[PDB]
């Protein structure tokens, strides 16, 4: 059982079973629900000093470490999941991608166009679903599949 990409896990802190997707890095308490030619995604990118281009509209020289970037991503995911903040709001303010000006929207795309870990996570997400941290040569992404 379980849709592909998904595995059963156990919370270290509560002992309750949860589910983890090793393609999207998503995790959820509910047993998961379950390929299109194209998907539409938004994303929030946090770059780091080893990003292919360690620069963005937010910062001419991005100096943070991969670990600092993952902490920031993790914090954004927490606030999005709690509802304290909207994905679109955090992407507009803090995404190191030029798509920040479009609330993170990348428009629609096919397989073959995006960096592979991003593509795989995008196509494995269900409509409306959000990824966990997804790593590419650009940095660390939160991906929201919108279509
Ligand atoms: C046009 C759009 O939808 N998104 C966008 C805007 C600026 C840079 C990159 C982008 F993906």
């Amino acid at each position: 059982k379980l849709p592909p990409g998904w595995e059963k896990a156990m919370s270290r802190s509560s002992g309750r079973v949860y589910y983890f997707n090793h393609i999207t890095n998503a995790s959820q308490w509910e047993r998961p629900s379950g390929e299109p030619a194209r998907v539409r995604c938004s994303h929030l990118l946090v770059k780091h000093s080893q990003s292919r281009r360690p620069s963005s509209w937010r910062q001419e020289k991005i100096t943070r470490t991969k670990e600092e970037a993952l902490e920031l991503i993790n914090g954004y995911i927490q606030k999005i999941k709690s509802g304290e903040e909207d994905f679109e709001s955090l992407a507009s303010q803090f995404s190191d991608c030029s798509s920040a000006k479009a609330r993170g929207d990348l428009g629609a795309f096919s397989r073959g166009q995006m960096q592979k870990p991003f593509e795989d996570a995008s196509f494995a997400l269900r409509t409306g679903e959000m990824s966990g941290p997804v790593f590419t040569d650009s940095g660390i992404h939160i991906i929201l599949r919108t279509e």
